[PDB]
């Protein structure tokens, strides 16, 4: 079994340019939408749930991508883009929430997250913490401020399935759940403030190399209040969790 | 209907018309080559990763969802599926090997695998077997014998990575992957056949209930013998494999 | 100085004389009743708990050697018999199922097993799977249906102790069952059918290569009921597996 | 359902006759050279690897039964003892030091065992001290010296199968464990005395309250040294060891 | 001082007056350094390692206090502070690079450490990240920017023991675990900035609703590279480290 | 303080003499208490918590040092202590004791200790015990017993933490506790007598090395049986563990 070099994604090194930022949000279906609030925004390719688009931020270029599901399809695609020549890595998702005080439309900024996943493991073990970068979240936080989002601070659970323990979630049981049952209401009192999946692998991969990684999110969902949210709440929340990324961007090219 | 904290796929119970067995590929571009040999092929509400067709074998509905890539979506849909009404679940996919004596063509049918990975384990203590089921297992041995293909009876072993380590695939060295400092020679010589990454995953899940779960392989590529890979292999062994899961899929009916 | 330093359990070099394979039942007491079933079966060599006959099926030689209990003799025992050359082995046993349908005078057939042993990890990390071998496993299967008998297969959970968990066995208590506590419930809902202690050892043990191991059982009691046991046809059973453990070695010779 | 699953091979409490202390071998025949010791010896039943014998001690009754091979079978004896009444526990048997001061007919006795094993995990977690009782000890070492040995106090490393060393000795391979081979000079580094199977799952069961657990080993060998054999010395050291035994216990009961 | 319910070595809910922010150095000398850079500073209370000083910033209560050695003693200083009112932690000190571009003079900030300690674990399980708040890690850096000096803000190891891996220090030889012993060339091929004690625990335990936490240390000496120190600076290395936490305490109040 | 090249909180053997014990209690106050029973007891320095007074006791030179809080305090004020040449240690405290029969006022000896911290790992694993030396420890009983004092021998649980398990320990509090849920009653069951937080690394370490370690202390707590204190104690116990530990030193030199 040999090879010859690469295979994936699509992306050339030239195509880019030397773009240098990338968001990577999960949905390829989001995209192209988040390039549109750019200038010149251009398809790059689509090969299979990694959608590459390219765009210009005030003369300067920024390369959106697509992930995937799960830390596996995440470490692909960035695995591939650092060598590409991106060294930067904004994150932007629509989590929902495990903190009461969390609204849905708020936004999410991740220090840091609980790594409950097997794919980080293969960069950096157990111990080193997945951390994000620091002129991200705070280019983040700061553009998050002007924009007027009620910004949320904090940690972010990362798992490899979706999201165990308690909460809710109308749990397809029976044989309830393994060495996870009670780690719900645990991190709820540990100040988590939102599970999602592919952090734990972006931040860790960044983290230990290069780096300038960071996650920013909107609350989609909360596991408690009822009709939580209206529709038209639900993907007004998507919106502004692009104005803060894009704004983001411009702060760090 | 479902619109926020769930959902997933586009499917509902009605839509399965029984089912209880569906094959399960990797991309969706694979899951119509499926779909072709059997009857009535109605495209399903598809999405993002997960596809999903249903068909006619002698007269009963089965069907065909693509999972992903890795176990995090791998769980995703089997966790859907399972909902919806299928009980029993077989895997296709075209891997490589690492046993010097089972050459490109050579089908491979996996038991148990070496649990190398972190969704497992949200469905079961490591210690738990991931194997998979007698009866499905069987029909696939039978399938291959009748078509006289180089079937191959044992153990696969599922990382959770790219193929990375030390036998030359991408990730990347340096940092390496820690408490695995050895590997390659040292699944080779337990017999383990081959290297992929949703196997481990859908086998652990599903010795739970769905108890109904095997894995038939084609290899495409294999280290230990590189060179006989001549020309487009990969044709009669992607198109092997494919008359097997479906004549198996028929024993189990 | 080494005065043989193996002067181990049993025979040497060609008393066997060409046999490959050998039902290794646990009890001394029962290597007679089960040889005696072969043709011109005569006694070997005798150690402790190793008792070895050889006799014959169809023209060929068969051993059927005992191993005593757990895994620390076991591991002799085959590591001995393989080393004079069988190459194929067979177990048979009791057991007390731990589910409610599968109930007394009913044959258990091991696909893999739950590694809650030790002396298996001196041999495969715990990832590898204890899993029985394919066409012993299958023997096995036509044997039982062919005798007139009811054969429940799947899972087994091999413990290194009488059993833990949480279930009726009375026990002197101290510190009473540690994090074990809950294990009862657990593999009981996975779907495991009752427990042993032998099995996780010789399955690891065999399933690298050179495995070709299965694994029969009557069941003698279940750990579900207040209703029987039967009384006199209980030993009425261990004659029923017998025949079975018998005709599987005619089919793999 | 009175399923009697209560004594696996074995005796009724009369057997015991008021029987508090035993000292516990390993073997059958190692049973009847030490109740030859005391007054009266009765053998009360014999059942697999378990014979055990009743004898005499100032008047007191002492249980002598054999332990078997490692520590899973052990765990039944010790299980089953306890269950009709024993509360306290001597193991003796013989042993080759690593230590390299540590001298052929050199008794050594076990303040501490090292886990290694598997069966002392169903008892008390990996990080609960394995130790030896404080009485039993004394008492074995207030024997050594009454009987003339050198004893060497000390801790012994007790692992359920193989000792990871590629070794001068005998190693059986294939393919064996994961990350292990830290036997050499590592636990001799850390001052380890010998290589168990039984005791740190005895001390471990005993530990855990109703204690008093004690065990000594004669040194028979020292695998750091080839001047050797010496026809009966073993057979002396079987005999310096014996007495020790008998001797001590006499001091607790 | 004992009392009724509790007295571990600290003093009253009253000393503090206002207490909130308190800055948390390791020797006590330090803190009477670092109060004198404010006015109205009061001794309090030197019961046994933890010795705290109140002053006034800016006209408002702050509070100094030593930590001790480690993560159990930095344990013990913030419990007992939070049961006053304590909310903001920051750690000034001293360290020593393992970046080969971090020579003297500079200053690290840290946003998360890897946690090699004993002392978190006791807090959050293993997967938890020790990071720093944003707001003390915003505040350090803009503080350690009104003063104008070089700052790194980064990925710092916190375990047990002085500097892990291998330096040109004195191994004493009495055991040291392989296990750890040669990470540090990996820590640093991971991007760590230094090593440290204190952090691991003080991160986990704040950030588990603990309230905030953050931290900065001067480099006094790079291990990289042999020239450094001009041993007659580095009294000015603390001087602008203590400058900068009391700059970034005012921020805070 | 330290130094550039190793040295570090001490001074030397030139004014150490004659070396081998070392009584290193908890507190710096401490040691002239216990000094002020020897003979010719002079201070002889004095740092974080490191007094140190060279007393005599009947010929000998009986140094008393100080560990400090934790395991790393510990190390360092027993590690380079070890490079002057004491090569054995007695350690005395007071403690808190778990079992419902221990009376507040009756000294306890540490047998082994259940390896709850973090240091203890760095020198030896987990599964080589936290042993006491039989010698030192035989002493320690001999002494207690001699005076009268209730002497309890067993395990003694050794956490980083401050005595976890919890119970109304009261506390900042919020998340009640990690997977230390229980664990306080799941070690009496086992039972565990007193939680302290430096015999784990003390024993450990010493253990694997030079060799011999003791423990003993004082209960001025029983975290149960609330009735505080037997008589007054407190002040009392000081007294009653403190002497113990000259009587005993007193038959090791």
């Amino acid at each position: 079994m040999s090879k010859s070099d690469v295979f994936h994604l699509g992306l050339t090194k030239n195509d880019l340019q030397g773009a240098t930022l990338a968001i990577v949000p999960g949905d390829p279906d989001r995209v192209e939408k988040i390039a549109a609030l750019m200038d010149k925004p251009v398809k790059l390719a689509s090969h299979r749930e990694f959608t590459t688009w390219r765009a210009e931020l005030d003369g300067k270029p920024v390369i959106v991508c697509s992930t995937g599901i799960g830390g596996p399809s995440t470490s692909i695609a960035v695995e591939e883009l650092a060598q590409l020549g991106i060294r930067t890595f904004l994150r932007i998702g629509t989590t929902g929430a495990i903190q009461p005080h969390i609204n849905v439309g708020d936004v999410l900024v991740t220090t840091a997250s609980v790594r409950l996943d097997g794919a980080s493991l293969h960069f950096a073990p157990l111990e080193f913490p997945a951390v994000a970068d620091f002129e991200c979240t705070t280019a983040l936080v700061e553009a998050a401020k002007s924009i007027g989002a009620t910004t949320h601070v904090g940690v972010t659970a990362s798992s490899d399935t979706f999201y165990p323990g308690q909460e809710r979630y109308d749990t397809y049981s029976g044989r309830v759940v393994r060495h996870f049952k009670g780690s719900m209401e645990e991190w709820q009192a540990m100040g988590v403030m939102n599970y999602e999946m592919e952090s734990a692998t972006l931040l860790t991969m960044c983290a230990s190399q290069g780096l300038r990684a960071g996650m920013v999110a909107g609350v989609i969902v909360n596991r408690t209040q009822q009709e939580i949210p209206n529709a038209e709440t639900m993907k007004q929340t998507e919106s502004h969790a692009v104005k803060i990324v894009v704004e983001a961007a411009r702060r760090l090219l």
